């Protein structure tokens, strides 16, 4: 069960899931209908300039270990992972003027509209994701919302591995 999303090939390595169509509110209090995968799953994300191991529970990213060509390649894989996770803080980061999803055509994908939104500017996404203190794990570094490597702090659940 290998699928494609945001230029990444996802491949499930553990867990299972059932789908539930659900309604969610953005930071602009706009209702989106999304197809939610319920169940704890693990995936490999393989792209041309980045790779990752993604561990996730229903609408919640548990951990993401990213490896890539450079900061831009890695941020790109982080954005895809955060949108794919379907986390409330990612949905609530959709806010402000013009930041609305065209839902007049119900066949269109709100996940692809969330992705386009965060690909343009992930600043609100990364700042609203939350940060956390990080453990020892040498060879794995933390990454701040501005993509600065840190040994003391990181975006919640996100770690950068050496390529």
């Amino acid at each position: 069960s290998s699928f494609s999303f945001g230029g990444f090939t996802f491949k499930r390595t553990s867990g299972s899931s059932i789908k539930r169509e659900e309604e969610v509110l953005t930071g602009n209090l706009q209702t989106l209908k999304i197809r939610v995968h319920e169940g704890y799953e693990e995936f490999t994300m393989v792209g041309k300039r980045a790779t990752a191991i993604l561990r996730k529970a229903t609408r919640r990213l548990v951990q993401l270990i990213v490896s890539g060509k450079d900061e831009q390649s890695i941020a790109e894989a982080i954005i895809v992972a955060m949108v794919f996770s379907q986390e409330d803080c990612m949905i609530k980061a959709v806010r402000g003027d013009l930041n609305f999803v065209n839902r007049a055509n119900q066949r269109l994908n709100p996940m692809h509209q969330l992705l386009r939104h965060f690909q343009k500017d992930a600043k609100v996404l990364f700042q609203n994701w939350g940060i956390e203190h990080i453990d020892n794990v040498m060879g794995m570094v933390g990454v701040l919302p501005d993509m600065t490597p840190s040994t003391e702090m990181s975006m919640r659940g996100i770690r950068v591995s050496k390529m």
